[PDB]
């Protein structure tokens, strides 16, 4: 078989959409090794089944208690993010060295679009280099504008619709590593015409004038919904898959923000009381470093009737439940997409860096989702989307929009689609 080496961010919004892409390439007959760091291994639990051969290296920044890569990187992201770079420059190409040891020899290396340096590494091994972005093209687009110039972080963009400042890629959020993470967000196109592959986590259906831009500038492959062995993670499958059954159709809100975000007490007790007093059924995955920041008693005792709450549950399956009516997101892309290629509309409560911008897209552009506005979010205004998408007509044209795109999305990935079509012309090039 032809050998691909795959090195995602460290992150799971990063790991699993490039994991997803990896299983179809398996399918066709490719060897695959995923290319992970100690930190990520260490929540690795299931891997047997997917047949991939997982090679670890150093972080390459400090191992703080139990904390992930990225909140370690927060103390400083300008000294952390470049101590990471140089750690994995030295490491991916030790073991890439190694593996030109085995049959087969690894042929091209998939990259995450965010560690744009990696391309020299695959080029310096003679291997090809594909580079991977986990975001859409139109968010995609903001960050090559940034490098251009014509924008630093009404706005008015090519092939965007008309923005408000709390649409743009939330950058001030993070602090004092605002800077450098607006740097390393436009890096990403700083090396684009070098790359032998570019390829986005999307479908042209989706945004079909950005998509047809990018497309004049270099060849792109557009290749999503890659979501369909499916997780690395502990999802506790079987007990949120029997509680879902116990669910009549369209009855239950799902709820998450994702793999890092980390919301205050305050917020999490608005949240906590929306909940309660909606009186819909709800699922609810705080992650369990942040379960000590909810109400006393809620997860034991007042959730009981009516709620489950999880510290991670399997999403593509949750999110293909025919029970689940709803779901409030952070909108982070893999939700996003993962929501709308389901066919599940959205309550919208994003947070920071791209998820401001796919809030403004799910509402106004794909509309299939409603957002909270800010005071904190209140409980009142969670209640008040809640009835919005629940029970009002409005929620009832979401809810035909999104299965609009659930079809398209179907159409994309199957025979003849374009998604497919692009994954075909990826593998035959390999060939
Ligand atoms: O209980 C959960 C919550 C999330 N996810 C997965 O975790 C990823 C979340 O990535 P996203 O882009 O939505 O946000 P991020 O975590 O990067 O902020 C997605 O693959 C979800 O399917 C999951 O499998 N179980």
């Amino acid at each position: 078989p032809i050998h691909i080496l795959a090195f995602p961010f460290p992150a799971k919004g990063h790991i699993n959409p490039l994991l997803h892409l990896c299983n179809r390439l398996a399918s066709k007959g490719f060897k695959i090794t995923l290319i992970t760091t100690v930190s990520t291994l260490k929540s690795v639990k299931t891997s047997k089944a997917n047949g991939i051969d997982i090679e670890s290296i150093p972080d390459g920044i400090p191992q703080e208690q139990n904390h992930q890569i990225i909140t370690v990187m927060e103390m400083n992201m300008e000294l952390y993010f470049k101590q990471f770079k140089a750690s994995a420059i030295e490491n991916t190409t030790k073991l890439i060295q190694k593996l030109k040891t085995k049959n087969p020899l690894p042929k091209v290396l998939i990259y995450d679009s965010s560690m744009p340096w990696i391309l020299e590494v695959a080029h310096e091994q003679g291997l090809l280099g594909a580079s991977f972005f986990t975001q859409p093209c139109s968010v995609s687009a903001i960050y090559y504008h940034m490098l251009q110039g014509t924008i630093k972080l009404m706005v008015s963009l090519p092939y965007l619709p008309l923005l408000e400042i709390k649409d743009l890629p939330g950058v001030q959020q993070f602090e004092d590593n605002s800077e450098a993470v607006a740097e390393l967000l436009a890096d990403q196109f700083s090396n684009i015409d070098d790359v032998d592959y570019v390829l986005f986590n999307t479908f042209d259906a989706l945004e079909i004038e950005v998509v047809n831009w990018m497309g004049s500038k270099w060849p792109i492959l557009t290749v999503g919904p890659t979501a369909p062995i499916n997780y690395l993670f502990e999802t506790n499958t079987e007990v949120c898959m029997k509680w879902l059954d116990q669910r009549e159709i369209d009855t239950v809100i799902y709820v998450s923000f994702g793999s890092l975000a980390s919301l205050t007490e305050e917020q999490m007790e608005q949240v906590s009381q929306a909940l309660i007093r909606s009186n819909c059924y709800f699922l609810w995955v705080v992650r369990e470093e942040e379960e000590n920041k909810l109400p006393k008693d809620f997860k034991e005792t007042t959730s009981k009737k009516k709620g489950l709450v999880i510290n991670w549950c399997p999403q593509l399956d949750v999110l293909a439940h025919k029970s689940v009516a709803c779901f409030m997101t952070h909108c982070g892309w893999n939700s996003t997409l993962e929501a709308l290629c389901s066919g599940v509309p959205m309550i919208c409560m994003p947070q920071w860096a791209d998820q401001t911008t796919n809030a403004k897209l799910i509402e106004h552009v794909w509309k299939i989702g409603v957002g909270v506005n800010k005071s904190i979010v209140k409980r009142e205004e969670i209640e008040d989307c809640i009835r919005q998408v629940i029970e009002s007509e409005r929620g009832k044209e979401l809810k035909r929009n999104a299965i609009k795109w659930k079809e398209l999305a179907k159409e994309a990935v199957s025979e003849g689609g374009s998604s497919c079509n692009n994954i075909q012309e990826f593998s035959s090039s390999l060939l």
